[PDB]
């Protein structure tokens, strides 16, 4: 199969992803419900020729989360691999920067893993 | 928009090329003093095109996928931060630097760190 | 029952932990196979007195990777909570630093996550 | 041993008390100049108490709870890093900061960051 499809997490995400074959991923980022409030466009990039050893392929991704409804002046990247075969997988980390002032810089950035599969929960 | 778009340094003498669009994407190219890389490499993102007037930073993230026609590192970071404008414009970032590996090594597949970047001009 | 215990993680992990009243962690952290060149020392705190609103109990350790046997010239810190009922949790999140040279400082540092229970593999 | 004992400060204002036992032990006590933080916290963590002799920062970690006879804030921050000698002593570091939640809540528990620490004398 591939990168390109439609990816779920285990806590109401859905992304919707094309990986072009030099290298672009673009799509959209939603809630598991998908109304037009809850989506937002991802843009990122991924290693369109991965090592031929069984390794998985890197990729990362970013989503700003501001759409014509909300600002939530924020934007998370995801780091990550993905892992072909029967139940394909991108295992990432996360980090999920929020604007604010000088004072809060320090606690700007929060930090988290998902894991994403092709099954609809 | 215009405070973002330009040329930026950060503090290990790497280069990065942006252009921030009305629509809240950012386009460009990354060199890399540091790690497997060499030339430059495109890099996709997003960033908050209508952040708070309070003085808090502007939320952002980018990917770079480190494979160019010139070499191939089987990984990609994110970084993920905040533009802080004014005259001495910088964006402050944490990066997550993930590396294609197989299932036994996946645990030691990501990297960390935080980069200062500085507008020249 | 409570943290103190053995904890497993599901890739050959196994750390024998008490948790004393005040705060204190202290224990080993070892392989599956439990040899005395894999232990090493862990010590660390949690919060001896949770919120008694359903919330986790925050946590965290360290492990320098220096025993009598071996020197990694690195350690790991976890961050996390632990999750009672019928079957406890420890989730987390660690960094792993190496000691560098200052040229690969900005490579110094691992992130990942990771799951323990006091189930046996 | 010497080079890590002593009275830390970092670039926020808060102060870190430490003493490197010659089994690898670090104790001592936390001031947080920022967050949900009043007075002095029990730190413990670890070095490398044989690093390598070749240029190279020695390994580390340390914890805090955020529980002290004052105030609970209900998290615990760990720091990996390096001690870097010399005349100007500096530990770089890397943090993640847990707070108990809720599973709901569980994505957003942990905030990351990074801390330079100059030593008192
Ligand atoms: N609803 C918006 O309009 C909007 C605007 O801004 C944001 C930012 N968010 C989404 C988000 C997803 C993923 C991420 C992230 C943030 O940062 C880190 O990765 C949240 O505030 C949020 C609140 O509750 C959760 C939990 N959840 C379910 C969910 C609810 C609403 C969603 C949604 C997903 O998708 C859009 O809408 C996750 O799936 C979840 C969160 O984190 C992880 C990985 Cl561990 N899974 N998220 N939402
Ligand atoms: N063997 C030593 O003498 C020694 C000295 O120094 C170290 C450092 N290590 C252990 C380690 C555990 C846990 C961590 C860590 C590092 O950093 C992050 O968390 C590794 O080099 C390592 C190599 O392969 C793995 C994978 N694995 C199995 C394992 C093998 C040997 C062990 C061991 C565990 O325990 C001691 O011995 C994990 O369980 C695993 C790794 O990471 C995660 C979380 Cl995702 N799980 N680890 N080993
Ligand atoms: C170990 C070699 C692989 C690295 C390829 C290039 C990555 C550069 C990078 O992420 C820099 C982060 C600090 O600015
Ligand atoms: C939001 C309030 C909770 C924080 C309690 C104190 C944490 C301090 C901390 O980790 C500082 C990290 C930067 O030096």
């Amino acid at each position: 199969a591939g990168i390109t499809g439609t990816w779920y997490n285990q806590l109401g995400s859905t992304f919707i992803v094309t990986a072009g074959a030099d290298g672009a991923l673009t799509g959209t980022y939603e809630s598991a419900v998908g109304n037009a409030e809850s989506r937002y466009v991802l843009t990122g990039r991924y290693d369109s020729a991965p090592a031929t050893d069984g390794s998985g392929t890197a990729l990362g991704w970013t989503v700003a989360w501001k759409n014509n409804y909300r600002n939530a002046h924020s934007a998370t990247t995801w780091s990550g691999q993905y892992v072909g075969g029967a139940e394909a997988r991108i295992n990432t980390q996360w980090l999920l920067t929020s604007g604010t002032t000088e004072a809060n810089a320090w606690k700007s950035t929060l930090v988290g893993h998902d894991t994403f599969t092709k099954v609809k929960p």
